[PDB]
């Protein structure tokens, strides 16, 4: 039960520049070989996390000195100590627990925006305030402690893993640490996304209409951009510059899509094979429909090599307003959480989408020219 195992792999040289109008092969090494087997991902992972820091997120600091976590009164605190100083900031919880209870973390100050897909889950609440620890206009007890140059986006991820090293050591606090999930939609679906992707203690990851910077291709969205005559889809710039989430050099992508030596599909590809539930919507332009739609698609070849098909749901229902959930999606909430954090089998692992206001066709010979291998058991 681990953060990460960052410091278990080698990291080699991170290309800032490549010349592929198709997707990016997330089996390909950073030491220029295919991966074979599925203990091979370990190090995988943590290669397209240092990709990631590098060039979109910033890096995220690990190994904190020290983390102290008191819980009073529905509020647990959590104090930082790190590079000279401290940071504190405190998260609202509801349900507790002797007896240990499963958690949702979410972000707010409403803890995410599910809604009442979660009635009737004897499950406990978690509310974080990204403003504690990052706030979108700068600023913030993140950049306290840290100086990189980092966006908004992972000192959220940071913020989060801080959460679970209080949790870990804070047992009054009534939480089972080994049962936690992450929701957060719109800016906090791109937040969710990250924040279950780089630590691994997160065991259902719920990013809600996370659009651009979020589950979208790149190279689609530039793609239907350019179909339009228009910015129809929240573009690069656009996503590189909002709210500070990404670094100040990953906006000079904007004009060269096809120069990334990443797209988006492999941000999902992190949290892999840990459960995913991809809930987005249609009909919302700036959020990107078919990009969405298409990175949806794609990321399944990561869990599918796995063998952790039944893991991964991208789920899209448009005809809906932005940010509310549509009672066609609570079964695939509930049975996700069943699942992953009550130990409840359901049925789950599904590319699903309706309601659409675009054409939808992804063929696979337009955006994927690597064959997704068979990794084997070791
Ligand atoms: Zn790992
Ligand atoms: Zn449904």
């Amino acid at each position: 039960f681990v953060e990460d195992h960052r410091s278990e792999c080698q990291i080699g040289n991170i290309p800032s520049s490549v010349n592929n109008a198709k997707l990016p092969d997330p089996f390909m090494g950073l030491d220029g070989k295919r991966i074979s087997s599925k203990a091979d991902w370990k190090c995988r992972r943590e290669e397209i996390g240092a990709m990631y820091e590098k060039l979109m997120f910033g890096t995220k600091p690990r190994n904190p000195e020290k983390v102290e976590g008191s819980y009073s009164g529905g509020k647990l605190t959590i104090k930082v100590t790190d590079k000279g100083k401290s940071g504190s900031f405190s998260v609202k919880i509801s349900n507790a627990g002797d007896k240990p209870k499963p958690a949702m973390i979410g972000f707010g100050g409403g803890c995410g925006s599910l809604g009442n897909a979660t009635n009737g889950l004897d499950i406990a609440q978690i509310t974080f305030n990204p403003d504690d620890v990052a706030p979108e206009s700068g600023g913030g007890m993140f950049f306290q402690l840290y100086n990189q140059g980092q966006g908004t986006i992972i000192a959220w991820a940071w913020g989060v893993s801080r959460i679970i090293d209080a949790l870990e050591k804070t047992p009054e606090a009534g939480i089972d640490v080994k049962h936690l999930a992450m929701t957060g939609c719109s800016r906090w679906g791109k937040g969710t996304l990250a924040v279950g992707a780089f630590d691994e203690r997160i065991a259902l990851t719920i990013p809600q209409e996370s659009g651009s910077g979020g589950a979208s291709l790149w190279r689609v969205g530039a793609q239907v951009n350019k179909q339009k005559g228009k910015q129809f889809v929240q573009g690069l710039s656009s996503a590189g510059t909002e709210g500070k989430w990404m670094i100040s050099s990953f906006k000079n992508y904007d004009g060269k899509e096809n120069t990334l030596p990443f797209d988006q599909h492999m941000l999902v590809a992190m949290v892999a094979p840990r459960a995913l539930l991809i809930l987005d919507n249609a009909g919302q332009e700036w959020l990107g429909e078919v990009p969405s739609n298409y990175c949806g698609q794609a990321s399944k070849e990561v869990y599918d090599a796995l063998g952790a098909t039944e893991n991964y749901t991208y789920s899209q229902e448009g005809g809906h307003g932005h940010c509310q959930l549509p009672n066609g999606q609570f079964d695939e909430v509930k049975d996700f959480m069943n699942k992953f954090l009550l130990g409840k089998d359901a049925k789950t692992g599904k590319i699903d989408y309706t309601k659409n206001t675009q054409t939808i066709n992804f063929k696979k010979s337009e955006w994927i020219d690597w064959e997704t291998p068979s990794l084997k058991d070791p």
